[PDB]
């Protein structure tokens, strides 16, 4: 079964900046931002660009956990990002591919950016998805999104 799930989140930062730094530089900004959660992220394929794979790891308890995301699609114009878990252990052995898309937008505020983000789960066989597996996914990502802010304002020397 495919299922989709969509989200906008507040950043403090502006949104290309949002968008730029989660494309250009995402294999340093997993451990700078969050080094105990995550271990590192490392490029395996292409050249950050389209096509270009991240086998993103963690461990958290030393109990080592990883990820393979291919980026799918970087477009400048509409400051669109995609990528899918090609792998991510147990996701695909029951899950088979996880469809993700980052949108930046404005904040009404106009400082900051309203990240917007898609995450679509491809479950095998007739599974349905699980509401922890849907929570599993967002933590992850809402945790890298929130940990940028409070980096970016503990380490402002960045131009990002």
């Amino acid at each position: 079964g495919v299922f989709s799930y969509e989200d906008e989140a507040t950043s403090v930062i502006p949104p290309a900046r949002l968008f730029k730094s989660f494309v250009l530089d995402a294999d340093n900004l997993i451990p700078k931002v969050a080094p105990q959660h995550f271990t590192g992220a490392e490029n395996l394929e292409g050249n950050g660009g389209p096509g270009t794979i991240k086998k993103i790891t963690f461990a958290e308890g030393s109990e080592f956990k990883y990820m393979k995301h291919k980026v799918e699609e970087i477009d400048h114009a509409n400051f669109k990002y995609c990528y899918s878990i090609i792998e991510g252990g147990p996701l695909g052995h029951t899950l088979e591919k996880i469809s993700y898309e980052i949108k930046m937008a404005a904040a009404p505020h106009g400082g900051g950016s309203i990240l917007k983000i898609t995450s679509k789960y491809h479950t095998k066989g007739n599974a349905s998805i699980s509401e922890e597996e849907i929570k599993a996914g967002k933590e992850k990502a809402a945790g890298l999104f929130k940990a940028v802010e409070a980096y970016l304002l503990a380490h402002p020397d960045t131009y990002c």
